[PDB]
């Protein structure tokens, strides 16, 4: 169930807009970006499961 | 001209997409920029 997390560099842009976001009420930079992962994984490399 | 921000994402996901990247040749960056550009793009519409 354990997992560690990565750091990587995202542009500027696209970070300072999902902050805003996750700043107003609930929300979490880290998570929005796994969830683009996963999204991103699901359609694009899809023969992962 | 356009500077970047560090984020923290979960080391499996990245692992996947190191592999995949790996293959052809181009570097994480471009899908970590490229994922998150197109979650917004869905999710966030008129913010970019």
């Amino acid at each position: 169930d354990i997992m560690g997390d990565k750091t990587v560099r995202v542009r500027a842009d696209l970070h300072h807009i999902i902050k805003i976001e996750t700043a107003k009420n609930g929300g979490n930079v880290k998570e929005v970006m796994d969830q683009a992962l996963e999204e991103y994984i699901r359609k694009y490399l899809p023969d992962k499961l």
